[PDB]
């Protein structure tokens, strides 16, 4: 089958949904693919919108995937890891706080290395965004997880903050946080972009893709 | 190898989603059927629900279709010729309005001529519905889009309406036509069906079938 | 193809939602798979939830299954015994009440014997369940709807409380009776499981799984 959505589109599949890749390894993979917005052929790999998923979730977890293709997911470390072996991937972040403003930021390209390097994130320049820049402090940097602390810190910041993300001590993102339904309900650190809406004030709803 | 919706139901298919057509051109499409309603085996190649989806396209968008699985789309102009090209297909029209009340209308046949001829409505008599008949006069017309102008009107229907559709001038129908989600919002023309509401007041939601 | 849903997951199919099984005669048959539940691996065969799908059905509608993708269905008798002629299926039943408690109960295994003997329910010992046991006095009965009476009354049970079960002198559950958005307007009989919130108190949303 097709490597990647933007073929899936050019081949004539034009509606957003749930399609498979063929994985240069010879593996299928549901992914849901956006064919509309921004041109279309984006591979959405991490989705929050209403809380029902819980992305407070182990190394194993995090690198299989895991969520609801109805609602929120994180696709998976491990298939991050190997559709970004070849190619370049755009990344689009999308952000939509309580009142349905929507901001977002682009960097040019998103590679995760493997496990054996804990699917540390490389990232390239940022280009443009309203949202602005709260992920290139953490180009470099392992992911780590409640049971595998990679970080910087002399704790555990998936604890601290609830999540997994590619702490340092701790983040200027967060957007597998803890989800919260409202300002009022905000936690300490949520689902938070430090150049958008700072810390401890989070979004709505949020989508990270890739072309 | 299933070449629409019915010919799923008789092999088994029995719930309502999301399924692929091989076409006879050799082409896998993803269409939505609807396999319950008035025994089932209905292609929904248009859906409106939540003006989530931006519905004022160009020629090219129409003809290839677009939108999204999840919510609204137009499954598209050259996938509805090469349905269309053999069979006879019944239309049926479902419409709601803000307060949840459902109306229809149905045709006997629907079928799009090629885009050599502007994808052409080939409309068969209305039979019957609580909606009324407001497509008949579209019957026999080209298709029209903001770049694409085959309309009767010395201006662009698409243009002065803010849709796509196969314009007189300018129409009866404008189920392509700008969301509204209440009436109080409600557009000087929306998706609108003339004879049941009227032109200017619309629907919450709208769907259009085939079978 | 694969066989069931935990052979799916052990593929790297993290995501829950529509997969295809494929089956002993070869034909593919769309699930619905939970990949979280209980470490995931589920093949959901029934939903109720909101009450926009009728379930007072013919034998033929039971046997072949029906309703939406989106939302809520019985996956089809026929499917079920086929799935369940090769063997080890431990049955979940999940409750949840009006205000969002959710109640469980699980057995050993489950089973559909075939047509002629009328989809008769196999069912293994209840293991344990904070719902309590209601379906072990409907483990050897045969299934019946409205149009065919097997069960053990002098009435016709699946008319009477308005479903369609393997009932007895009627039931001890009724999963597949008559929505209730509310109590205030619940039923007589309805969408029950006498063990817990009992006969006339129905639950909100209920799912019926196999792993
Ligand atoms: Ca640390
Ligand atoms: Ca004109
Ligand atoms: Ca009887």
């Amino acid at each position: 089958g097709p490597r990647n959505c933007r073929e899936l589109l050019s081949q004539g599949a034009t509606l957003s949904g749930w399609y498979h890749l063929c994985l240069p390894e010879g593996r299928a993979l549901p992914v849901f693919c956006d064919m509309d917005t921004e041109g279309g052929g984006w591979l959405v790999f991490q989705r929050r919108q209403d809380g029902s998923v819980d992305f407070f979730r182990s190394w194993s977890s995090y690198r299989a995937g895991f969520g609801n293709q109805e609602s929120e997911f994180w696709l998976g470390n491990e298939n991050l890891h190997q559709l970004t072996l070849q190619g370049n991937w755009e990344l689009r972040v999308e952000l939509e706080d309580f009142n349905g403003n929507r901001t977002f930021a682009h960097y040019a390209t998103f590679r995760l290395l493997g496990e054996v390097d804990h699917y540390q994130l490389a990232l390239g320049k940022f280009s443009e965004g309203t949202a602005g820049d709260s992920l290139s402090l953490h180009s470099g940097r392992p992911f780590t997880t409640y049971d595998a602390d990679h970080d910087s810190s002399n704790s555990n910041c998936a604890v601290i903050v609830h999540g997994a993300w590619w702490y340092a001590s701790c983040y200027r993102s967060n957007l597998n946080g803890r989800y919260a339904v409202s300002e009022a309900a905000a936690h300490k650190y949520g689902i938070d972009w430090a150049s958008g809406r700072g810390v401890g004030h989070p979004y709505r709803r949020v989508r990270m893709m890739l072309r």
